């Protein structure tokens, strides 16, 4: 199989569940910012230089393939390249140095021992076990190569602040060099690599333990102050900022591992295909981890644009988590056999609804609780998040119950496919009511013959797929329960909804709480797109290819985890 | 049965990273606000995280109960003896603070953080099946123990400002602590779940369980920055009792209760479990007593500075005592292995310890004082006797030459130590009376550096070198034990007159006690000496006795560091 990736999902979970804990910790007042201060200053003095003499004692150097390494280093010398050149030409003359030396820095730096290293911890202990210590070869190497660039660029920006006019490029130079070369992890890897050839590859035994015991607690601990640095730096931003930070971002997480896959197809002279592709997928997994903590760090102790970077961080730790899922997911995917894809696509719905139903619980709750459902229009966003948390559910039972009996299958595809049309049309439904809204007009919005239509409409046309449409037997996924006549029920009630949607969003453009309404009518709108295009694709192309299978893992994320973005949006709000 | 051998770099482990959060925490690197966001990430977060896990993958159908019982009512006879005192001779208007703190004090060990690992390292690869007893004994010790306790000192609440009102007081904040409420849910969740936590969730609480072994006791080392303060002579007499308590006697009573109560039944996992049973007890006073007397607001000083005595007085505890039990064990020749082992790791730390405490009064320059000066001859010897024992340990099987050089320097410099604490005392009882100088110091160096080169001396001068000897008690045969005799009788007969000087009489504050810490050392290095000369044949109470002489011959820097060391710095 060359990638064990059943495993990678509760390694999604710990990483993400430490930092939604350390989140929690600083927003309720458990942890203030100051005392989050002594646990970063305990994690970032104490936890990583251990960590780092330990993997680089024990390091060995007869097994690495260095034609990988420097591939992934000649990808990210690329992407600081183009990244610094299009920063220095499309940037005002008045900061045009700031961001040429500190946006590089943000889009090249990953958070590797933080969060990367469980990730391919998980993945790789069992076929492939040489692939752990790739991390702690190319991280600080990436570092010590491609660091100093950047703070020679903000050091010039610092000169230009002095400005002095007085050469002296040493002074600078140097100066950037010895601030790179204060970061533990450069030096501390210096020692660890002089350690290595001192000690002869064996770490000694009366510090063996120690090290073991101060190296364990950095995961667990680094996620904690992730999560602790990460309460309020969000904020509110600015025009032109929204674009620059999307900019940044889809460079970071998306053209960086597209580099390192194609530098190491082209780089990678081995005499073995597997051995190349598992190292190609590696390659591709390896750029989409996060911008490390250390970015922010160095905006703040510079003074220097430390808002902008702090947003790019937490808007980049947030979407790579569904980036790492749904590009492992799509690289596993290939060869095996016809059948497991099925399985496949089965599982990855079955984690992604799994949070989603965890979120959408969490902010109908909140919604519950604040008795913000009494006034329109969140009173049918709580019913869509209701709506969402029964689609969930029946994943849950659906996971369970798909070889126990017809009957028992029949009502749980019923169920799940009445609730997820109920969703189709209360997107529509949503988006007709805020398009009344918007007109301002006096007229008395039905919303009990609303709600009665929006639970008798999917009923029946459930019904309609269970009376008039043919039960196949052989088929395991839910998509083809009925056969075509499901494709066509569901092709259709997505159609009327788009069309109610398009109707509203053509008002929307004449006429120009309703400030994020919009939106979540916006981004359902992109979810209803991509559910239309996989059933078109499946009626003008008879062989299922390997594209319908992209489509439809696409339409799965896009269908069922819907929860999580309605969460992203709107639960983490505050006063609610 | 028991893995000794991998104890030491466990007692490492342990106690430099309570080392590392220490040094962070009095530099200025984690102040006290900030460290107390550390201990909320470990007491919320990571012990609970903890707890958990290790609950529902534990199977209770292997357990046994005869153990748990048993450890059990030792913690409870202990508790019921320091509570019954407390009544009877402490002072009226604080009877019931007390007995409510004192007994809490001496029954909770630091099994979590401290007790844990070393555990681990005794007991993996040979008797898997003890790690679990951590989890268990600790929490229902807990639970049976702090609310008795607690009723009396809500009665001291009670009685500055209705039997309900008072216990279910104590009550309630024993379930609000993280490890009684976690446990009731982990026994819970290993009955619903069958033993078997989600994959899922696995990686989560490993995550967050592996980040206590090492974040705790960071935390306690940060924890115990300037809290020893300074006490009056009823409370370090007090001190000394509870100390004495939960580290001597709760462990003795824990070994005599547990081969009582488990009837035997075993053959060698009776004895193996006794000998673990014993090591139990040793582990020191758990941090959250001192939280808990910050809650309390009562009778804190003596508490805070009872819990940050008892992890480093511990710390020299376990490894005699775990070493101690291995003995009666393997054969006669390889316990030479075993002597020299034990003398080898404690004079690594030892020398370590003393490297830095001459460094701090060489480069503060408080030595250029006479009386600070004899403690630097005295600090300066015994930092070249630790270095010794590492020559000794690799010069076994070379020349003779090479063999009698590493020994003559080790017995010169154990001489010379020896003699070097009492004229000190001496010429410190001779300048609390007399003003001139000490003139005749620089003739007892003289005397102190050629004594010992005499006693040297002779063993080069006089052929009588025994080569079937293995560690040191044979290194000239009877005649170097002689030697070694009489050089001792001279040491202890100078400190003794300057000890009973100082009695007829009547800086200096802690100097005595390096001085008097010392002295109970010469007696049981006395001992070991007439008890070779007076025994024919070496029986096994001769093997006890010449272990403790190595450890305070070879690890009596340590001593020297916690007394003088940790001061102050210019
Ligand atoms: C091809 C896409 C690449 C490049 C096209 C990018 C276009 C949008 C960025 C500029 C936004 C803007 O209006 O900035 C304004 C202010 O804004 C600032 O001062 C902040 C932005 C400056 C730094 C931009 C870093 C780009 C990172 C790149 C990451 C690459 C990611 C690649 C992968 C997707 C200034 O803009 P202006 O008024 O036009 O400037 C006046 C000077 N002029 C008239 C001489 C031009
Ligand atoms: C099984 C796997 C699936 C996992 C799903 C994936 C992850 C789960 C996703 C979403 C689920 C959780 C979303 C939480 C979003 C933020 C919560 C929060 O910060 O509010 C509270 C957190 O403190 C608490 O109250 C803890 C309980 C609520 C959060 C955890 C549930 C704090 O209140 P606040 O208003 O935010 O803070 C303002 C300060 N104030 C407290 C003074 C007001
Ligand atoms: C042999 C040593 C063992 C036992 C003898 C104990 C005696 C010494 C302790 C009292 C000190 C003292 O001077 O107390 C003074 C104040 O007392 C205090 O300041 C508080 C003392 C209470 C705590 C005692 C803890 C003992 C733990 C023990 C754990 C042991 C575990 C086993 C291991 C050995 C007053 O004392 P008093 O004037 O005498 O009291 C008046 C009442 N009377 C006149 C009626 C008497
Ligand atoms: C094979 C392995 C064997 C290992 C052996 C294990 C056993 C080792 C055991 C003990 C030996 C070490 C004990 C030292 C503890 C005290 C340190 C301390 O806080 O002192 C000083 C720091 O000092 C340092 O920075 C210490 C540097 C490292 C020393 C240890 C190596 C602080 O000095 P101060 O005057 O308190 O500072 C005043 C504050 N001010 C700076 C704001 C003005
Ligand atoms: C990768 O290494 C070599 C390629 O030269 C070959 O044995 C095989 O393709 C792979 N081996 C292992 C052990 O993964
Ligand atoms: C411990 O278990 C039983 C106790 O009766 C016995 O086999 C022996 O003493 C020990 N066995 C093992 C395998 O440790």
């Amino acid at each position: 199989p060359s990638m064990s990736i059943t495993r990678l999902f509760p390694a999604l979970l710990e990483c993400f569940g430490i930092v939604l804990c350390g989140y929690i910790a600083g927003r309720a007042n458990v942890i203030t910012s100051t005392q989050a201060k002594g646990l970063g200053n305990f994690v970032s003095r104490f936890a990583l230089p251990a960590l780092l003499f330990k993997n680089m004692v024990v390091l060995n150097f007869s097994n690495v393939d260095w034609s990988f390494l420097y591939s992934i280093l000649i990808a990210k010398a690329s992407v600081f390249f183009i990244v610094c050149v299009l920063t220095l030409l499309v940037a005002s003359p008045d900061s045009r140095f700031s961001k040429a030396g500190l946006f590089p820095i943000f889009a090249t730096q990953s958070n590797d021992f933080a969060l990367g290293y469980p990730i391919v911890e998980a993945l790789y202990q069992t076929t492939y076990p040489e692939y752990l210590q790739y991390i702690y070869l190319v991280a600080p190497i990436s570092l010590m190569m491609l660091n100093p660039i950047g703070f020679i660029f903000c050091e010039i920006q610092k000169w230009k602040d002095t400005q002095n006019a007085s050469q002296n490029k040493i002074k600078i130079v140097g100066l950037g060099l010895l601030r790179v070369l204060q970061n533990p992890i450069v030096f501390m890897v210096f020692i660890g690599i002089a350690f290595n050839f001192i000690l002869d590859r064996k770490v000694p035994v009366y510090v063996e333990n120690f090290l073991d015991g101060l190296g364990n607690s950095f995961s667990g601990s680094a996620l904690f102050y992730l999560g602790l640095t990460m309460v309020g730096k969000i904020k509110r931003l600015k025009k032109s900022a929204f674009v620059v930070l999307i900019l940044l971002i889809t460079a970071k997480l998306l053209v960086l591992p597209l580099l390192c896959r194609e530098m190491v197809e082209l780089l990678d002279k081995g005499d073995s295909v597997v051995n190349h592709t598992s190292l190609s997928n590696y390659a591709f997994l390896y750029g989409v981890f996060p911008v490390a903590p250390g970015v922010a760090i160095f905006a703040t102790q510079f003074n220097m644009e430390v808002e902008i970077i702090t947003s790019g961080m937490v808007i980049s730790t947030f979407v790579s988590a569904p980036i790492m899922y749904v590009s492992a997911w799509l690289l596993t995917f290939p060869t095996m056999d016809p059948k497991p894809l099925a399985y496949a696509i089965q599982n990855v719905s079955f984690d992604i609804s799994i949070v989603s139903l965890i979120s959408l619980i969490w902010s109908l709750a909140i919604l519950l609780l604040s008795k913000k459902y009494k006034q329109l229009p969140h009173m049918l966003t709580t019913n869509l998040l209701i709506a969402q948390s029964i689609v969930c559910a029946g994943m849950m039972i659906w996971n369970f119950v798909k070889e126990k009996n017809f009957v028992g299958q029949i009502l749980v595809f019923v169920l799940l496919y009445s609730s997820l049309y109920s969703t189709y049309l209360w997107t529509g439904l949503l988006a007709i009511s805020l398009f009344l809204l918007k007109k301002r007009e006096r007229v008395q919005i039905p919303v009990g013959i609303i709600i009665i239509s929006g639970w008798g409409i999917p009923a029946l046309l459930v019904g309609v797929l269970l009376i008039t449409g043919k039960h196949n037997g052989d088929s395991i996924d839910s998509a083809f329960f009925y056969g075509k006549e499901q494709m066509i029920t569901t092709a259709v009630t997505l159609f009327c909804s788009i069309l109610i949607a398009g109707i509203s969003l053509m008002c929307m453009n004449q006429t120009a709480q309703l400030t994020r309404h919009v939106l979540l009518c916006l981004l359902l709108i992109i979810g209803l797109f991509a559910n239309l295009s996989s059933c078109l694709w499946w009626l003008f192309n008879q062989e299922p290819g390997r594209l319908y299978v992209e489509l439809q893992f696409f339409c799965a994320v896009f269908n069922f985890g819907q929860g999580f973005i309605s969460f992203g949006i709107f639960g983490l709000d505050k006063h609610l």
